């Protein structure tokens, strides 16, 4: 019985995947849009933000707040440093 | 707004992140009642092992590494396990 | 008879004026347009064929090579300047 | 191509530049020969002063600098009179 559901979790843990693939896309558009912009790649105010949100609708799910920020937080820093990468890339084209 | 447009998709991906953990939490609630009446231990680090490896795998086609995926997955089973250890002591 | 053409001086005075200010634009917007492309601002090589250009054909105008460099010297360090003013400036606030 | 369509807009723009410096010097040979039968001394360093000074304000309006300015016209004035001084020593 236990096969049944683990062929369940995986299939959920794909799009998880999937999600986090497109997340990523995301941060490298925002990060472009920064360059223009001439805005800094970190927002303190947006991730407060963002995860006061987070941790309002999870709890409709019953996810607890500091699992949903152990979790975002690995995320966020991700995306930070994603776009870290293409400011100091293009940093060093520029100059 | 560029900046702006971007971000309400950001908070709409993230939003679906949300329902699938919560989906997933369920599911191991599920698996934690099948090892209830078959008896089976809560930690299996030998499926642990293949799903990582299978998920680094599939990851690399999205371009993401190694080191994230499994820092962020591991965390995800280590809430998987904490969750079904709950629900073997209410038994 | 000096003031007949002193007044036809001053009007073609202030067309360079006119197109100096044009030009001046235009580094801008190809300050600009290197942020994009992550391209340097000066660019030695675009400067050794303008002038050759130039010095080909200001030989047409009677013009001597000598006075045209002198003059396009200027031109070309203000619109370098120009373009690295906008960098600093947009380097600052990305960073 | 971005950089290269206004490179072409540049070397266009040049190419007008050329045309009224020149145009400029031919202007200076006739006030050149003016001052040679009305006999006048090349340099008018007053004339100078308001030429340049018309062109500071004038400029400000197209956000030029009067630095610039004063750099750039000085030598095209500097030019001017080397050029009136031949045509004085030819006579
Ligand atoms: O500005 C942004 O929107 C992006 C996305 C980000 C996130 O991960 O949500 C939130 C705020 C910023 O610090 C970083 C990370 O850049
Ligand atoms: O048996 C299982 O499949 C479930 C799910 C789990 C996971 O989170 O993927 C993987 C293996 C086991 O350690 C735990 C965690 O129970
Ligand atoms: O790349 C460029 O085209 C611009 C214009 C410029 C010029 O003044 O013509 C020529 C070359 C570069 O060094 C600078 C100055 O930037
Ligand atoms: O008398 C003149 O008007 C001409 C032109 C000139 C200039 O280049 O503008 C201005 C004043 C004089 O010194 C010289 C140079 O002769």
């Amino acid at each position: 019985p236990l096969l049944a559901l683990r062929e369940k979790i995986s299939a959920l843990d794909e799009k998880l995947l999937a999600l986090l693939a497109e997340r990523r896309e995301l941060a490298v558009e925002v990060g472009k849009a920064k360059l223009l912009s001439h805005r800094p790649v970190r927002d303190i105010d947006r991730e407060r933000d963002l995860l006061e949100r987070l941790i309002t609708l999870g709890k409709a799910h019953h996810l607890d707040a500091h699992y949903i920020t152990r979790l975002f937080q690995l995320i966020i820093e991700d995306s930070v440093l994603t776009q870290q990468a293409l400011l100091q890339q293009h940093l060093n084209k520029i100059n």
